[PDB]
């Protein structure tokens, strides 16, 4: 039962975070279009998966995609960029408790959020040239997916970013509570199967699926209209979830009062 | 055989709890909320994938499920979170070394089985909010395992309830004996492979299993009288498992005497 | 590492030992435990041999091996006293003259004997369960189990040394590494094989006959077919831990 | 995070590899050979896998692929051997960080390139006296591939090798960044899985590719032609992803300034 | 690097091995004999895969196959016993380094090499014993094989027993360059996934699957000269690809070449 040695850790990074922004801007939007970048990653691969499978109508489509996903938050984990969603359990924390300020919390997501957008509209434009989205079940499982995503109701969207980020969160703690790095990698294996097959929400990693649809012209299925649509709404339920939910439930377990 | 440094510790972690309650009682349920909830995430992934292939005729359907289960436990160990069913094993061994009273141990019991509710619930609330069991497989899954829960005999849960908490404190016990965390991951992954597989019955995931069922209006193939019904006769089981076999078993390997 | 490792054997018969010899009860729970342990990969393995035999799966036989690792690693990760396990142990330990060869039978007797108690006591409770009441995963059980039976001696018995030697082969690695990970591992794929090629081993069918006979759903095995198996494989499991791996190890490490 | 120390850990790599091509060619272009052979070994086993299930019919091809690919780079990396590919993200690091010069870079470039290509033809020598690619579908999935690949437009092979890049590249800084050896082959395993299942180009595979395939009597449609085309392409694309993306950014991230 | 700490090791392992063998010859072919049968293990395991999935007409048989031989070398390595075909490179990378002599080396490969056929024989004795290759699917994938692997072009069985050993032995070299002993396992699980899939031809594992065929009684279909046969190219591959490749590949690489106490790199 280390609550309060955790709650010491999370604080300690949201003040390296906010410090990093203050020291430079450019190295904290560079990580920040790196972690986004290494997101948009994940979701080329899965949606890879999800055109080869879905044409072959294979039922076990989403179950192979949710075990690929793993890459996102491992690779964002192991290389340390700044990573909007996990920010929001971590600056939340600290905050709660004195580390950090309300202002620097809203600056590092604020920061965050738009470097990792930069990142994922780097990863589409160069996914659109390698052809790969040119035609076919590929391009067909993007314009598909953004469309669905675009189009489905607020409120289930937030709730979806709710659980979602609930699990990107307690990965993040899992890495914050152990010292093997298999166990990190393992943990946020499970954690993103279980959030991707599940079907919630991540605001990230949904950039670069209208990054890729926005760039690519053979597909005309969304718009930027339906992009912010669906950010905004997935982004605040990510919020919630990390914050209010992760970030809340960690400071009051170690919270020495 | 390390028997006796293992009750040792067994006992230090009932003293712990038993410290925490006594301490702050919000703190106790907080913790007992989150795991709680983690154990639900994964019956939300798990009853995904158990309507993905039921709906496809899957003979792999079940084998999935149990491989697919690991985060809930996985979850509750790397975040030290207050579990019922593990709380059987370790009050039992710690009260019966005289670590801590019979009383200490009945209402530990009854702090975590209600905190574990509390997240079960909330989890439910807010899965139902996603939209994802308003229509087809995932939704028929729940309703459907639900009622088979809530309709079994008595002895037929009951037993299962002992089986399936010799596995969940047996993976517990393993991480006592292990400064692995991966070692505990693959052996909690394994035990609830097992259980799961097996058809053996967990009280604190039939809580989000119910949460669900019951708060989701497409839902109406059981009644709060059921759920109940079931939750009693599990738990009692569980406890059996948890208490008699392996908090007594281990009491006596480790006792000197 | 060979030296070290006999030591390392030696030190864990004599252990086993002293145990048996300070407390009865300590032993045969610890013994029990272990027969359990071994017994819920069965239930677990047995399920899924239901599940995909109904489904005409060819990968019905390879499933089951992949998925049969929690019953030594339950085993290993909890210290528990496991009898084929303790044929390699105990031999080693006495042929290096830290234990006796009374001292050997009496353990062997003795895990044997709890062994079977804690399969006696999975067997009713998962009977219990109404789980083995219909369907496959019962009619697997007693299938499985009433071919074991009817099984020619010769067949079982070398089934029962190969069985063993994997087995006790897993366990001998177990002491030669400090990872447990590595530990797990080397179970899985070592029970993998074993299950998955065929072998045979003792504790294991303890559970296999427990359920079968304490289930009304009719079967052809009786009490006399379990018995006839369960002589023929632990035999063989002994000639496989001791003779082979017990013995062997013992060459390696010791200097002479 | 560590990105300070990591920079440092990339400068000093750069340095060594200088310093040994600078000691002994021999060592340098054995140990470059090494690496492309190892990275060959790979191909060997998934275009054996890709003819297999592409002569299924199976819809998985691609994915097992992706899957079974991780032994091509885990060897390298276990090994300490020289690949010019992951030469890319350290030399252009180190030469920002004023660890070594330009002439050096272009040197082990070039070494480490023609090094990587020895291999390739040892290996691909060798696998032809195997008979393995005499004919049936190993041969033909080698022979197709091979002119898919040569035949693709300028375009499309350059930002598929700037993709791949990234994700070897990065999948060596994960390298760099753990102490655990299980972790760097884990993050390699998913890295190589994202790239191949995605589809992106990786000049030192291609080598083999090509070496087997124009190697091979079991007659085809390529040419050195060919084969010259698509690896100009691939290896400028895999040196703007290695260098401009994974140099210039982890040398800004870890820069003292 | 570290390839002279490697180069290290190598040669400090070919010494204690050859130690062994002047000290107990038993105790050397005993360890050679359980290597033996530990890689034969694998074989009994993956031959019950290939006859189970060939009978059902399965696309996936050799890859099941490669995915499930890792116990083989698992095991060895585990263990520490003697296995022929690691020692190719270990022994000649000693001996380039001059720990140990050619008459050392040859001495090992023949100790080595006979006593892994021992416990091949005595697995193969005990496996028929079982009666699993009595009938069906199974016993006919032993006999099948055996023959094709007996019947196989020298030239084509010499270069996969090449690839082979690379492999084989390159996995032995990722054991000494990691502390890991999971790292261990998993770099040979996939360095025999690779060589068990890509078709490549293991000396000592065949020694198991022709012992199987000629203890079996049900049908021969193969002889002890074609039994000879494969085992001789194979384990001239197996030596090639072991001793010339990862032998004198790590010796270059590890050497410190002042010293030049005799040669000269450039
Ligand atoms: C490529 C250039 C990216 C610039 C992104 C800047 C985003 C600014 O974001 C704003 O930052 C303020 C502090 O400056 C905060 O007070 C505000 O809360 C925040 O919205
Ligand atoms: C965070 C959401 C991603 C925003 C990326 C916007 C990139 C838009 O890109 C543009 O989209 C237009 C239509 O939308 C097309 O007509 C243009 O061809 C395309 O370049
Ligand atoms: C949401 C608030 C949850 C409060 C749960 C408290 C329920 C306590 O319940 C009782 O606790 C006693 C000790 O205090 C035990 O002795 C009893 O066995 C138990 O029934
Ligand atoms: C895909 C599943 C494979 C899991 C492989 C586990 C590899 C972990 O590796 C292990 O990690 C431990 C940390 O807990 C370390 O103590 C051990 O030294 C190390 O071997
Ligand atoms: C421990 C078991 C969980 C009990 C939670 C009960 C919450 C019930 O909640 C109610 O369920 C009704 C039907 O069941 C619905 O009609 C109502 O809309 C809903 O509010
Ligand atoms: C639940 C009761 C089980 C008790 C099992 C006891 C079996 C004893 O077994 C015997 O023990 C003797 C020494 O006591 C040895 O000399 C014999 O070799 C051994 O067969
Ligand atoms: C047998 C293989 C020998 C290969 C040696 C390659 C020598 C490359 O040499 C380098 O070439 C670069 C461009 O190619 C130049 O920029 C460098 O100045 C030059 O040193």
């Amino acid at each position: 039962r280390a609550h309060k040695e955790t709650l010491d850790k999370l604080t300690n990074a949201a003040i390296n975070s906010i410090n990093l922004l203050n020291t430079s801007k450019v190295k904290y939007l560079v990580s920040s279009a790196f972690a986004g970048l290494y997101v948009g990653i994940g979701i080329l691969l899965i949606f890879t998966i999800g055109g080869l499978l879905t044409d072959a109508g294979s039922p076990m489509t989403k179950i192979v995609m949710g075990l690929s996903f793993a890459i996102a938050l491992s690779l964002v984990i192991m290389t340390g960029t700044e990573l909007f969603t996990g920010n929001n359990m971590v600056m939340s924390a600290g905050m709660l408790n004195k580390g950090v300020s309300i202002k620097d919390t809203s600056k590092i997501w604020a920061y965050s959020w738009v470097g990792n957008l930069i990142g994922a509209l780097v990863l589409g434009i160069i996914f659109v040239g390698t052809g790969l989205v040119d035609k076919g079940p590929v391009a067909e499982f993007f314009a598909n997916t953004a469309a669905s995503k675009a189009s489905m109701p607020f409120t289930a969207l937030f709730f979806r970013g709710i659980l979602c980020n609930i699990l990107v969160c307690v990965s993040v703690l899992c890495s914050f509570r152990t010292n093997s790095d298999t166990a990190k990698i393992i943990m946020i294996f499970l954690c993103l199967f279980a959030f991707i097959t599940s079907g919630f929400e991540h605001s990230v990693a949904n950039m670069t699926i209208y990054s890729v649809s926005l760039f690519s012209p053979t597909i005309s299925t969304v718009t930027i209209g339906g992009a912010i649509y669906n950010l905004v709404a997935v982004t605040l339920g990510n919020i919630v979830g990390g914050a209010l939910f992760m970030g809340l439930g960690t400071y009051i377990l170690g919270k020495e009062k």
